């Protein structure tokens, strides 16, 4: 019950890490808003969390569009009453082709940036409001290893989740004077159910190496952290970011 | 039930944030070993937690001598069979009168060095047989928001949590080969039981404008973390250093 | 002559702290392209370096377009040979407006981060073939100490220097291969631009009371090490941040 | 002339690195102090730079003896008026053999203690009067990439350069109010058979081999008055072994 009475609304949920913080959340007792791009998998994520027993509606969003976000927070209140926990998961990674920078058009640029800098922002935005109002927030922005280890052929995907990263810290010094806390979760080497062309093989093999802990990472790995900065208990940590990296880097 | 069926040694746990990492440990199943250099007073604390329902023995422990050292983690495997957790809590602290750089004697250098990072580094060296052994660790070390700051009046105590911080990674290094985790967790601004002169007036009026979160801390702010890491389920974090400074610094 | 023959396009240099930059280059012998989206002026400053005997030409760019981006390096190329520095100095700050996050629209944050984000990384494309070809680059990106303390009212233009944070370490990763390095330097935010007003004592006196110097800073405190990371003296240095805050921060 | 009319004091400058930072200092203006545990190999350094037109004196010192750390400073103000820069470069670690942190005892971490974090601690402590009294200080404390990489085997060293590397920050809030800065240098601790190099390089972003050139430049920088609004920094010297 470490998210007893609490609602979170979880940004691409529908599939992925963003699922299992959904299902996860919702085991822990939150009231789980699945919000995602894809309306009908996020009806399958919140249709299988409400068969077991738990809370949870699915919320179609485009998080690069600022009234669909305000949209999507509106239906969290209309059926939870409030939100206390905000994770902006949403991000275009999986998608993505490796390319040398020089290759990346700015329009690409742009477009990534549209969901993983600006989304995040306007997410935090329509949240703003309600948690101001309960002087209670728990916000969590998602970053990644690579924005410290700087690996290649992903340039903008690495300078948006910078963008993320300092946004943290800009919004845990404007949203504290509410009590509302603000942190950042950067995890390296994830595998779920979804594949990616993220990781090469001799790009595993130096994540192995650099590794203190020499395996590789599952959801598992990231859900107590998640739980945590959900939790009531996370109360005094804000604008941090937590590696959950097995010891790729040291902090 | 957060620490089921684990054993953990937590020392400076006579009085202080220690004591309630001890208490609120075994709350959570943890068999607790509570070593401290006032064995009497330690053994206060271990009555106490067993006429509550938990697991726990008292421990003299001098962690600045090896020997002593040594038999503590002997008493914790006699008592319970093993040891899962290590949090290596004791320090000189509350009683440091401040001074500036300049007149702390070489002697006063050492005595803090002694406890603060030959303690914690001869504790790690303890445990890990019967972590190894088990291939099975936690290690939580302590350093201070004081170590990023660098707050006047208690450079030796900085330079030995530094000391400390450092330490962490070379562990987490040598200690994941078996699967232990090792990992600091760096405190600002908790209140105890215990009066110290760490902080004055004009400070917390400085603390309280740098911080995003405008209150002091007590011990409730920490033992989250605590749990978190001590637990399973910080399986994949190790080397990381985790503050909890209500923002007073940002990472 | 710490820089003669070599050649340094310095965006955002018609004024400001830009132009400082551009008339001390000269002076140690770099040949400078001053590269300004106001061609007028940034030909004043060309002027008033030949006239002092250095070698400039003036560059019209806006940095968000990447034609303007491309035509300024062949400028460049085509005046004096070849590229060996750039100083990604072009920001939105000075016209900026103080205001909490949730009144920045979208349209605000696409446009700051434009040029602030997009535009650094649209320069560092352009650059990329002529120093891959010589062997031989120093890039200096520019970031600001606002994003480590994420002071309050600017939060898109913290973000857009994350974004350029973590963007150098994708850049020295995938530059390096060919001898050419990529660093960020952030200055303490009362210096990262020449205000239009001098601070008064009262605003001195409380910007010093962060600081862990005790001394006024100005836009020679920037000099030296924009001279040292634009040499052959930090030859073996790349991707990393310096920050020159007379200890706001300690790193 | 970048270190006209300045002196420093440079602990372990009878060979290494520490060696070179003197000579290239006094190529810059200093007049250089070349302390060492090994008089006779310092003199022999500071007789070097002396023939070649600088300004060089020897000075024995063991950093971990407090007596012998203030008779360092008192010669340096004998010999030349004052201090103006200290680079705290004496440390154990070239002698160090490889070993698992177990097998470490509480004496090895004592005896490496005493010279690496208290050894630089009595020197700071030492150059304070002077520099106080002038307004003026470089204070260059030496960490090294192994803290950040946490690399096996040298448990007790990476600990004492952790110690100093908060002791800056410390030292950099108390000796700032006097106009003195503080700042930490980590080289890259490589500066070896081609196979060497290659695993090494590996791991860089930049790749280039390093060398001691590599360092002396920030030195310069941190020495001298380019760096008078810098304090309480780590500056890393790693061919993007990391990132900051
Ligand atoms: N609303 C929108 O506009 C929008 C746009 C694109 C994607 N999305 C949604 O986001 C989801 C994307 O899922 P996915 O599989 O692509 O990503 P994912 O399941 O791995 O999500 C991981 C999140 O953590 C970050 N991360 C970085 N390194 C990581 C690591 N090693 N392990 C885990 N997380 C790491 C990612 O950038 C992302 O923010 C989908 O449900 C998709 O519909 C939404
Ligand atoms: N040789 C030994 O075994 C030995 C020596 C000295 C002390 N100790 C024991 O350790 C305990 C010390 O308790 P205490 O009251 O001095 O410390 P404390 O309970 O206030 O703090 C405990 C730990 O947190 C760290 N810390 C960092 N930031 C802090 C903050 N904001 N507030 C509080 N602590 C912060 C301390 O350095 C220490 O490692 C006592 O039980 C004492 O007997 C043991």
């Amino acid at each position: 019950v470490r998210l007893a009475n609490r609602v979170a609304i979880i940004t691409g949920a529908a599939q992925g890490i963003g699922r299992i913080y959904a299902e996860r959340f919702a085991e822990e007792g939150a009231a789980v808003v699945v919000a995602d791009i894809n309306e009908p998998k996020a009806t399958e994520v919140a249709s299988s969390i409400t068969s077991l027993g738990g809370r949870a509606i699915a919320a179609a969003v485009d998080v690069s569009d600022v009234e669909s976000v305000n949209r999507m927070v509106d239906s969290a209140v209309e059926a939870f009453g409030t939100v206390d926990i905000l994770v902006n998961n949403a991000a275009i990674f999986s998608t993505l082709k490796m390319k040398p920078f020089e290759e990346i058009s700015g329009d690409e640029w742009d477009k990534l940036f549209a969901v993983n800098a600006k989304g995040t922002f306007l997410c935090c935005q329509a949240v703003s409001p309600v948690m101001r109002k309960n002087q209670y927030g728990r916000i969590i922005n998602i970053s990644s290893s690579v924005v410290v280890t700087g690996r290649p052929n992903y340039a903008h995907y690495i300078a948006s989740k910078g963008a993320v990263w300092a946004l943290t810290h800009a919004l845990a010094t404007e949203m504290g004077t509410d009590g509302i806390t603000v942190n950042t979760v950067s995890p390296h080497g994830i595998i779920t159910e979804i594949p990616r062309e993220t990781i090469s093989e001799e790009g595993w093999r130096r994540n192995l190496e650099e590794q203190a802990l020499k395996r590789k990472g599952d959801a598992s790995d990231l859900v107590g952290i998640l739980l945590y900065l959900a939790s009531d208990e996370s109360k005094f940590m804000t604008g941090q970011t937590v590696a959950l990296d097995a010891g790729l880097r040291f902090t």
